[PDB]
DNA sequence: TTGGGGTATGGGGCTTGGTGG
DNA sequence: CCAACCAAGCCCCATACCCCAA
């Protein structure tokens, strides 16, 4: 917003050359992944003199002076309350790719989904039939459904609840040994 | 010791509304 | 706190590499 106008910290050289090359590459190479011809680009660089290298490594260096000077002349103009709030959105930019890395090993170890709601599983069923423009509509449909149900008409429900409380359970223990021979008893609740 | 940040894109998943480890 | 139930078009990202600031 005002953050959003934070000076960005130069790359360095390598990031530059490859930065540079990577155009020239896919033009002369247009049936070619860029993965491929990165790691090509990165080949050249390893063979590149160190005289040669130099050049960009002098040219990043004078690109954090600035930075330096930019970044602290950036943060005179703000009031502390700004300063913090910078400081947080760092902090909390942070923490959400810890949170998408975790999340994501996760999902490729295959562990199991969490218990089902009695609430969840009528959801799961009740939603291809139900009025409403969004998602957002589409819901209070089957909410109101859920206060106007009873007892005799919330079984069916309930038991698979109760049946999908013993699936994680199951699937829990098996996932949980799997992870102690894997070599990784963090991964175990308490 | 770690990880972010340059590209481009092919598969990934976070978002908006009101019951459960 | 965060995950679960339903969307899907945008948020993000690992991938190929290296390097240096935190």
């Amino acid at each position: 917003s005002v953050l959003a106008s934070c000076p960005k910290k130069p790359v360095s050289s390598y990031l530059r050359f490859s930065k540079e090359q990577l155009p020239i590459f896919k033009a002369q190479n247009p049936d070619a992944k860029t993965t491929e011809l990165i790691r090509r680009i990165a080949q050249r660089w390893r063979e590149l003199p160190d005289s040669k290298k130099k050049i960009y490594q002098d040219a990043y260096r004078a690109e954090w002076q600035v930075y330096k000077e930019e970044i602290s002349r950036f943060k005179e103009q703000l009031t502390p309350s700004q300063i913090m709030s910078l400081e947080k959105e760092i902090m909390d930019k942070h923490l959400k790719r810890k949170a998408m890395t975790k999340k994501k090993e996760l999902t490729l170890l295959g562990k199991p989904k969490r218990p089902r709601s009695a609430y969840n599983v009528y959801v799961a069923e009740r939603f291809q039939e139900a009025k409403g423009d969004s998602p957002q509509e589409k819901l209070k449909t089957v909410k109101e459904n859920w206060k106007n149900l009873s007892d005799s008409e919330k079984e069916l429900y309930i038991q698979h609840a109760k049946e999908d409380e013993t699936r994680y359970h199951n699937e829990m223990k098996s996932w949980e040994e799997q992870m102690i021979e894997v070599g990784r008893k963090d991964l175990l609740r308490r």
